C-alpha cells in the first residue's frame, strides 16, 4: 500500500491474497461494469434501442478502468457510482448514454457485495473442510490415548486426546453447515428501482409488467444465482448481513475455544504448535516454544465475534426503503469479518497439520492424579474381598491424606499406591492393583465415541471436498 | 414482594405460559422426572433397584420442599446435591439411587434442553401469529400509494402494503431460522462426568450396549429424536449461540419495524391502536417498548460468544451463572416483543387523507419528466419544455421551502398558456396509482409464493388475540 | 417470591438485600411520592395556593402504597406515572389535585434513577475498597515470594506473589476511582417540564425566573444533590448511563482477568480460593477442589460487560427531547449491572479473605523451570573463572537439549543441573552453583516496586474508607 | 494498489495526519526513536555505549528497509526481532547494544502509548472546533421558536438553540472525557520481560538507584509526566477499555446528533450546508467506533497472568480503526456545523398545525372545556381524517360564546409565549458550562 498511511494488517499481514483480491477495489469495479454490460444485453434483447456496436464498445473495456479519473470524479460529484458511470462513458462513448439506463445505484452496489458474499463464503468452506479432515485424522490417530479429563481445569475422569479433539471437531462442522446453509440461502437482488417497485423499467418497457420479470430473472441468472428477492426497498434486506456475520462470530467462538485449549495443553506439556527451525520465542530465549499462532488465532477470532454488532445495529434502524447509514460501516466489516476469518481458518490449518503430542507427559500427569480418583474402585473391592466399606474408607482417607501432604505440602510426587500396596490392611487386593489403576479402563466409551461420531456425522459432510484436500497452509 | 427487586419481564412483559417455563417449579420438576426416568431406565437394564424405590419417586414429583432445598444448598454450596439429598428425605427408600451413576449436568444441562425446546414451542406459533395479521393488512393495503422514502427523502412512491412486506420478509426469515433451530436440537443425555460414561460402563460391568440403551431411553422419553454423541460434561455451548443468535437477530428486524411505525405515527400516515381511556397526544408507546427490549435481546447475543469461547477442555463452571440470567431473559423478552407485536398489527390505523396530501406535496416534482415527455408528443421542443417546467418547478419549491407553502406546481402549469395543450391530460400524468412501478403486484406474488406456504403449518394456532 | 414464575437470579441467588431494596418497587414508589412532595413543599414556600393540610396528608402516606390499586390503575391508564398520581391521590383526596402540579412523569421517573444509581455507587464503592484492601494485605504478606512469571502461559522470568497480586490491585484501583469519578459527576435533572423548557412553571409563577431558578435548586438540594443540569429535554441525556455501566463493564473485565488467573493458580496447585467443611465440589467426587467462587465473579463479570451496549445503543437513537424506547431496557440494564456487580464484589471479597498459598508447590515448579532461564547466569560465570563464552554456549545448549528431551520425550524431571554438575568442564562453577539459582535473586525488583506500589497509590486510595474496613463478605451459595 | 484489499478509512475517510500517526513509518520510526533513548539513557548511567553508536543510531531513525524487515520477520516470525536486525544492518557499529536489557514489549507498548496520547491531541482540537460551531449556532438561534418532540410527536415548544445545546452537552461530556482519559495515560517505561526489571538490575550491578533513573529518563524524553510503578510484561489492556469507552460514548453521542439532522431534513427545518449524506456517514460510522468496545474488553478479561499474545493482533485493529473512524466523524461533523440551514417558514407553519391543540388551556383560562373537546374533535377530524389544516382558532372565532376572547387570541396563541425559559437556559448554559471549556483551545 505504503507505509507512509495506515494500512489494514488484514490486508499487510494476515489475510490470503485471494480473499484480499475478492474485496479488492479492481474486482468490485470490475463486477460494477460486468454488472452493467448484463443489464444492457438484457434490455437489447428484450426490445430497449441499444445497438450492438454500443454493447461491443463495454465489452471491450471491462478491465479497462481509470481509477485516477473516477477518483477525481467521484471529488467532483460525491457520488461513487455516478463517478464510474461517467468515467465507463468516457471509455465507450457511444455506449455512454445507455449505461445504468433504468437503473439505481445499488443495481451494482449490492448486486455486487451480494456476489462477493457468496465467492468469499466458497473461499472460506474448503478451509474449513481443511481444518476439520486435518482434525478428524489426528481424532482417528489418538482415539484411544488416554488423557486426563479436566472440568473446572481440575483433574477429572480420563478421556483420550481423540476424544477432545472431537469437542474441536464438532463445533467446527456446525460451522460447516452453518457457512453452507448461509451460502446456499443467498438471493441475489436483482433489478428493483430506486425504492424496489421497478417503477422505471416498467416505464422504459412502455406497460410491460413480463418484460420488467423477464429482466430481472435474466440478470439474476448471468450472475449465477437460482433466485432473487421478490420483495426489497432500494436494497436487500440488511438482515442477510446479520445472518452471514452470526455464523462467523459463532466460529470465532469456536476457534477461540480450540485455540485456548491448545495453549493451555502447551503449558501442560502435552500437546504443542508446530515450530520453524529457525523460529525465535522471546528475545531473552529463543528455545521458549510460545503457542503464538494459536494466540493469533484467538485474537482475531476475538474481533470477528465483536463484528457481530455491527449488521445488527444496522439493520435495526435501517429506515423504510433505504438509509445511507448503513453504507460506510459495511464498506468496513463485511471485509473485515471474511479477511479475519479468512485468516484464522489458514493459520488454524496449519497449527492441526503440526500438532506434537508428548505421551510421556500425559502419562506422568495421569499417574499423579489416577491414583485420588480410583479410590472408590478400590474400596468396592476391598469390600467385594469381605472388609467393611467405612473401614476401607477411613483408611483409604489416611493414606490419602499423608500423600496430599506429599504433594501440596512438601511439592512432591502422589506416592498413595505405594502406601496402599505397603499396608497388610490391602493385602487381599495388592495382586489387583495393576488392573484397578489401568489408565485405559478408566477412559469410559472414549475410543467408541470417537469411530461412530467419525463415521457417522464427520466423514458424510467432508465427502464433497475430497478434490480441495491436499493444498498445504503456509505462513509467514 | 415489593420490598425486593423484580425482574420486569416477570412483572411487567411476559406471558405466564413463558414465566412458567422459565420457573423453579418447572425446573426442580424435571430435574426429578429426569431422576425417575434414569431410575426406571436403569432398573429395567438390570440394576438392582426395586420396585417400592421407584414408586417412592413417582409419588413425590411435584411434592418439592424448596425451602429444605436453599437450606441445604446453603449447606452443601452445590444445588444439585441439595435437590438429592431434599429429594431423597421425601424418598428415604430411593436415596441413595437417586442420581446413580449420573453427573449434575444429567439433570441440569438436559432441562435447559427441554426448556429451550419448550421456549422455542412458545415462540413459532407467536410469530407465525405476527406475519399472518400483517400479510392480512399488506393484502388489504396492496395497492394504496404511499410516498416512498430513501434518506428518509420524499422518494418513487410505494404502496403501504408493498412496505409491509418489507416488515414481514424479515420475520419470515426469523420463523424459518427458530424452525431450523428449534429441530436441531439434541438432547446430551447421560454421558458421565467428562463426557465418556465411564461410570454407567462400570455400572453395568462392561456392557457398552447396556450404556447405550440407557442413553436411547432417557433421550427417548424426553421426547427427542436424537442425542449428542460427542460432548464433554456439558452440551456444547454452542447451541446457546445459535438459539440467542436468531433471538438477537429477530430483535433486529423488530427493532427496524417498530422504528418505522413510529416515523409512520410522526407522519400521521399511520398509528398503533388507542384504548379508550389511555393517557398520553397519541404516543406510539407499544412500539417504543418493543424497541427498547429489542435492542436488549439483540445486546444479549455477546453473553453466550464470550461464553463459548472461554470454556475449558471438557468444561468450565463460568457458564453457568451467566446462562442463569440470559437464556431465560432473551426468551422472556422475545416473547414480550411478540406479544405486544401482535397488539399493534392488530389494531394498525391508516389514514388515506394523510397520505394522499403528502404525495399531492412532492409527486409533482417527481413527475417533471413525464410532464415533459407529454408535451413533446403534443408537438413542443423539449428544451423549451424543460427550460419552462425548471422555472416553474424552482418558483414552487421557493414556496414550498423559503415560505412553508403547499406545492403550487401543477397550478402554475395550469394558468401557463404554453401548456395548454396537455390541461385537460394533467390529472392522467399526476395519478399516484401509476406511479407505483409494480407494487401491488410484487405483494401479491410474496404472498402467494413464500408467505402463504410458511404460515399453512400454523392454521390452528390463528384465532388467539394478544 | 413466587416459585410458579420466572424470578430473577440477581434477587433470589446472587445480590445482597441492600442492593436488592435500591431497585426494589417500594424504594422507587415511596422516592415518587417523596419527589411530589418535595415539588409541592417548595411551590407552597414560592407562593403557590397549597394549604399545610394538602402537604400534611401528602406527608401522612409516603410509605402507605396500595400497590394493588396502581397496577389495577396502570392497567386502564396505561401510564405507570399517572396511575400512581391516582393512587396517591386517593389516599390524600385533599391533595389530590395539585400533586404533579406542573411537572411531567419524568420529573418522578428520571429523578429517582439518578437517585437510585448515587446511593447504588455508594453500596458498591466500599465493597470495592475493602476487596482493594485484602488483596493489598495479601500483597504486603507475599511482597517476597518468588513465584514463577507466565507469559503465553509459559515459564518465564520469576516474579513474587505479591507482585502478581499488584496486577490485580491496580486494575481495581482504577476502577475504584471510575466509580468515584462518576458517583461524584451525577447531576440531578430537577424540574424541567415536557421538553425541558420550564414552560409549565415559569406560567404557574407567572413570569417569574427567579422562582423557575429557586424551585429547580430547592428540590434539587432536597435530594441531596449538589448541581443540577442547566440544559435537558424531557429526560437527563442517557449518555449519563453509558457514563455509569462503562465503569461497571471495565470492572468486569478487571474481576473477570483476576478469577481467571486465580482458576489457573488453582490447576497449577499453587493457590486456591476459600472451601467450607462440609462443601462438596462434585456429585461423583465430594473431595475435588473446583474454584467455583471464581468461576461465578467471571460469569457474572461478563454479563456486565455484555450489558455495555444497551446503553450505548439506547442514548445512540434516543430522538429530539426524548422517545420512550429506552424506559422499558433501562428497567432491565440499569438494575442487572449494579446487582451483577454488587454480587461479584461481594463474592471477589470472600475469595481474597481465604486465598491459600501453596509454598512448596510454587518451590518445586521453579526448580524445574528456573535451570533453562538460568543459562545465560552460568554461561557468564564460566567466562568469569576463565572458560570462552562459545565453548560454554555449546555445551549448554547440548545438556539443555538432553534434558529438555528427559522432560518432553520421558516424561521426568528436569536433569540440566546435575548434567552440569556431572561435567568436568563446569568444575570452577559447581560451588557456585547454588548462588547462581537462588529463586530470591532471580525476582528483580518485585518486592520494592510492591512496597512503592502500596504506600504511593493504594493505600492514600483506601484512607477515605477506613471505617467501612471490619466487614466480612459472607457467601450463602 | 487496486488489486487488494485497502482499508475505506485510509483510502477514504480519515485525515492524513491521523493516517500518518496510525502509520508504519511512524511506528517504526518511533521504534528506533525508543531504542536511541534507552541507549542514550544506558549510557549516561554507566553502561559502555559510545557517542558513535549514539550517533549512528540518531542518522538512521527514517532510514528503514521495510523490505529487509519482513524478510526477516518470515525467517524469524518476531516482529520486534526483524527490526533489531535491521536496525543493527543499517547501524553496525551499535547492532550489539540496540535493545540491551529490554524486552519486546519496550517498543510495542511505550509506541502504542506514545500512539494513544498523539492521536488524542489531534481528536481533542477537532472536537473543540465542532463544540464551538454548534455554540455559535445555537446561540444564534437561541430564541427561535421550534416544535419539541417527545415520542417524535409534538409537544411544548422549545427553541431551535436550545434543542443544539442538548447536541453540545453531549459533546462537553466526551471533550471532558477523551482529556481526562489523555492526561491520565502513563507510561509503561522499561520494565523487563515479566515486569520486574530484573535484566536492568543485572546490567547495573544491583543498583535499584540507576534502574528507576533509567525508568525516569525514558519515560521524560518520551514527553510523559508520569510511569506505571506495576506492569507485567505490558501495561495494563484496562488502558485500551478506557480510551475506547470514551470513544464508544462519543459514537453515541455523534449518532444522536446526526440522527437528529437527518429527521428535521425530512421535515424540512433544517439541512446540511436534498439528502443528508454526511450525517449519514456519521450514524453509520459511529456505530463502528460503539461495536469496537467490545474488542478490548473482551481483551482484557482474558489476558493471563504477566502477559499472553492473544492481545495482539486484535490491537493492530481495533486502536487504529476507532481513532481513524473518530477523526473522521469529527471532521465531518465539523464541516456539517459549519453552515446548517434553518428553513424559518416550514418551522413556524408546523407550530401553526400542532399549536391550537396545545393552547386548549390557555384559552379556557382566559374564558374563565365541553365546547374546546368538540372544536378540538371537530379540527382533529379535519386533519386526520380528512388531511386538512387544523382550522381549530377559526372555530373558536366563529363561535359566539367565544367573543369575550376573540381579541385576544392573537396573544394567547403567540409562539414566542410557549418557549418558556428555553433562551435563558441557552444563554446560562453556554457562559457558566461552554465557554470555560472552550477557553483551552
Ligand atoms: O442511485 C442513487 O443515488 C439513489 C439514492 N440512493 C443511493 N444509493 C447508493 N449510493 C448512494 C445513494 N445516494 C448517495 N449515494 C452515494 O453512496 C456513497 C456513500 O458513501 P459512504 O457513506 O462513504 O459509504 C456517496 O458517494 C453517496 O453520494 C437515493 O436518493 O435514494
Ligand atoms: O516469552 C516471552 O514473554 C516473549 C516476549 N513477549 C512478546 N512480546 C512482544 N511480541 C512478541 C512476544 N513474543 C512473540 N512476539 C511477537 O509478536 C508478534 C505477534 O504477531 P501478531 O500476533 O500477528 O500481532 C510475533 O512476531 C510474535 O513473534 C518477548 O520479549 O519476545
Ligand atoms: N460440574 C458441575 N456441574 C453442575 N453444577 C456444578 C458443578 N460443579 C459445581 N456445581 C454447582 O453448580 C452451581 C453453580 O452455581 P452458579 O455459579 O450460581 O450458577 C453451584 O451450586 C455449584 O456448586
Ligand atoms: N413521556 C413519558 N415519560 C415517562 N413515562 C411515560 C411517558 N409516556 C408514557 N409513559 C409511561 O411510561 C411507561 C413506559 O413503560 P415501558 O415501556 O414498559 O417502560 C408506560 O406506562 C407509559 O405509558
Ligand atoms: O409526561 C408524560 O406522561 C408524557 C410526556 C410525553 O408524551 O412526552
Ligand atoms: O458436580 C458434578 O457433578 C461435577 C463436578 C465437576 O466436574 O467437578
Ligand atoms: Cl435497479
Ligand atoms: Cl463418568
Ligand atoms: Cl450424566
Ligand atoms: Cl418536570
Ligand atoms: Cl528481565
Ligand atoms: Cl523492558
Amino acid at each position: 500500500g505504503s507505509p507512509d498511511s495506515y494500512r489494514s494488517p488484514l490486508a499487510s499481514r494476515y489475510a490470503s491474497p485471494e480473499m484480499c483480491f475478492v474485496f479488492s477495489d479492481r474486482y468490485k469495479f470490475r463486477t460494477w461494469r460486468q454488472l452493467w454490460l448484463w443489464l444492457a444485453e438484457a434490455e437489447q434483447t428484450l426490445g430497449l434501442p441499444i445497438t450492438d456496436e454500443q454493447i461491443q464498445e463495454m465489452k471491450s473495456n471491462l478491465e479497462n478502468i481509470d481509477f485516477k479519473m473516477a477518483a477525481e470524479e467521484e471529488k467532483r460529484l460525491r457520488h461513487d457510482v455516478m463517478a464510474h458511470v461517467h468515467t465507463f462513458g468516457h471509455c465507450c462513448p457511444k455506449a455512454a448514454g445507455i449505461i445504468h439506463l433504468g437503473a439505481t445505484s445499488c443495481y451494482v452496489g449490492d448486486n455486487t457485495d451480494l456476489i462477493i458474499l457468496r465467492n468469499a463464503l466458497d473461499l472460506l468452506l474448503p478451509k474449513l473442510a481443511r481444518v476439520i479432515s486435518r482434525l478428524a485424522d489426528f481424532a482417528k490417530e489418538r482415539a484411544s490415548l488416554p488423557t486426563l479429563g479436566f472440568t473446572h481445569f481440575q483433574p477429572a475422569q480420563l478421556t483420550t486426546v481423540g476424544k477432545r479433539c472431537c469437542l474441536w471437531i464438532q463445533d467446527l462442522c456446525m460451522d460447516l453447515q452453518n457457512l453452507k446453509r448461509v451460502r446456499d440461502d443467498l438471493r441475489f437482488r436483482g433489478v428493483k428501482g430506486t425504492t424496489g417497485t421497478q417503477a422505471s423499467f416498467l416505464q422504459l418497457f412502455e406497460g410491460d409488467d413480463h418484460k420488467v420479470e423477464q429482466l430481472d430473472k435474466m440478470v439474476t441468472e448471468k450472475a449465477g444465482f437460482k433466485r432473487a428477492f421478490i420483495i426489497t426497498g432500494q436494497t436487500y434486506t440488511r438482515k442477510v448481513d446479520i445472518e452471514v456475520l452470526s455464523v462467523l462470530a459463532s466460529l470465532g467462538a469456536s476457534v477461540h475455544k480450540i485455540c485456548t485449549d491448545i495453549r493451555l495443553l502447551a503449558n501442560l506439556k502435552e500437546m504443542e504448535e508446530p515450530f520453524e527451525k529457525q523460529q525465535i520465542g522471546s528475545s531473552a530465549m529463543p528455545y521458549k516454544r510460545n503457542p503464538m499462532r494459536s494466540e493469533r488465532c484467538c485474537s482475531l477470532a476475538r474481533h470477528l465475534m465483536t463484528l457481530v454488532m455491527d449488521p445488527l445495529q444496522t439493520a435495526s434502524v435501517q429506515w423504510f426503503e433505504r438509509t445511507l447509514d448503513d453504507s460506510a460501516n459495511r464498506r468496513i466489516c463485511l471485509a473485515e469479518a471474511f479477511l479475519t476469518a479468512d485468516t484464522i481458518l489458514n493459520t488454524l490449518q496449519n497449527i492441526s497439520e503440526g500438532l506434537v503430542v508428548y505421551p510421556k507427559v500425559i502419562e506422568r500427569r495421569i499417574r499423579q492424579e489416577l491414583p485420588f480418583m480410583a479410590t472408590e474402585n478400590i474400596i468396592m473391592a476391598m469390600v467385594k474381598a469381605g472388609g467393611s466399606r467405612q473401614d476401607c474408607h477411613e483408611k483409604i482417607r489416611v493414606l490419602s491424606q499423608q500423600a496430599a501432604s506429599v504433594v501440596k505440602q512438601e511439592g512432591g510426587d502422589n506416592d498413595l499406591i505405594e502406601r496402599i500396596q505397603a499396608d497388610a490392611y490391602f493385602s487381599p487386593i495388592h495382586s489387583q492393583l495393576d488392573h484397578l489403576l489401568d489408565p485405559s479402563s478408566f477412559t469410559g466409551r472414549a475410543s467408541q465415541q470417537v469411530q461412530r461420531f467419525l463415521e457417522e456425522e464427520v466423514y458424510p459432510l467432508l465427502k464433497p471436498y475430497e478434490s480441495v484436500m491436499k493444498v498445504k497452509a503456509e505462513l509467514c
